[PDB]
DNA sequence: CAACTGATACCGAGAAACC
DNA sequence: GGTTTCTCGGTATCAGTTG
């Protein structure tokens, strides 16, 4: 019934979203971009693409029918990451105060 | 069946918001509020979930710890899973203060 | 006031569980 | 064979903070 682990793994492996990059060869720690939507370094298309992808994969957002709202997509992906036991962030490696802000996550068996 | 239990609950008039929509006593409203933290009293009908927990013995008053959330869970699942109740989803009102959803009892 | 956030409440859909 | 309750994997809100 789980659909987040495989989806995220395929998303990183696709190499489609810049920033979504494996940090080791063992496929168990990965970086995920995390930029504020209000800042000037923010690009609506690139930085909000993964959250929108998760939103429309699970069928929450339907392009053309629903009014878009990237903040809620970000919150969906965030809450799914905190809640699911398959991912846990390494908060010491997650630098959220640089020109690029990212988050480091680690996968369990 | 919870059909007769809930019919008696609406008929009792004890629960605010638990009221029939018609004279035939077939369609009714049930309040549906989101709780706070320990704030389960904003829910106009938390006593209904308490009463369901007491009826099936899922909570012994003074012997078990109160858990309003799973009481509400139990009530909602038993409602939408029962063939005796159909939701009038085109009538339910979750977007308003004093929020409620409308159900219809079916004879069989 | 947008955007964001951890913690808690919530939800549907089976899978037991019970009568 | 027929009515509820238990699990699970996420989702949405509570009650705020950040910028």
């Amino acid at each position: 019934n789980g659909k987040l682990r495989q989806w995220l793994i395929d998303q990183i492996d696709s190499g489609k979203y810049p920033g979504l990059v494996w940090e080791n060869e063992e496929k168990s720690i990965f970086r995920i971009p995390w930029k504020h939507a209000g800042k000037q370094d923010y690009n609506r298309e690139e930085d909000a693409a993964l959250f929108k992808a998760w939103a429309l994969f699970k069928g929450k957002f339907r392009e053309g029918i629903d009014k878009p709202d990237p903040p809620t997509w970000k919150t969906r992906l965030r809450c799914a990451l905190n809640k699911s036991n398959d991912f846990e962030e390494l908060v010491e490696r997650s630098q959220l105060d640089i020109s690029d802000p990212y988050k480091v996550y680690r996968i369990v068996p």
